[PDB]
């Protein structure tokens, strides 16, 4: 579909101000909140994501064929943390939840989708993936 008809919008605190989002850090991208208020308790500065295109849990587990073997490429195999990627907790008692969570984030860019359906204390949060705009206030 037409690049945008599909966008949420989303914001980030920080201390830097992002200019744009790259293929680095620890998780290949932003974590966005649908609130204000969210954003800002993680910084100082303000910034507006919009990602084209995201991909919501359920349409990972339910509405795309062979999404697992997929994620089994990007476990290396590991079919248990394959199955921990594949949802958006994240957890496992033998791996890094920070390395489950940038590694949905490569399940995402390898299907083709822009930002991933993530869980977190606040409850729902996106992690936002090289192809999003970024911009402060
Ligand atoms: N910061 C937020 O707005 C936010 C929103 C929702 C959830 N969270 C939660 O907080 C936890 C950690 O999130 P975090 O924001 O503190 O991560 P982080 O702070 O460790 O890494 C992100 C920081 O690095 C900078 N950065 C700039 N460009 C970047 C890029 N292209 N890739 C990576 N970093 C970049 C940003 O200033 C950003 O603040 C996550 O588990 C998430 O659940 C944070």
């Amino acid at each position: 579909g037409p690049l945008g008809s599909m966008s949420m919008e989303l914001f980030h605190g920080s201390y830097e101000e992002i200019s744009e989002i790259r293929d680095s850090g620890v998780f290949g991208g932003l974590f966005g909140a649908h609130e204000k208020e969210t954003a800002l308790s993680h910084g100082e500065t303000l910034h507006r994501i919009i990602s084209p295109l995201p991909l919501t849990d359920y349409a990972l587990n339910y509405e795309i064929e062979s999404a697992w073997e997929v994620a089994l490429d990007v476990a290396g195999g590991d079919e248990n943390v394959a199955e921990a990627i594949m949802a958006k907790a994240c957890e496992s008692d033998s791996n890094d939840g920070w390395e489950l969570q940038r590694l949905r984030g490569v399940l995402a860019v390898r299907l083709g989708y822009t930002s991933v359906e993530m869980e977190d204390e606040h409850g729902t949060t996106w992690l936002c993936l090289p192809g999003c705009t970024v911009e402060k206030i």
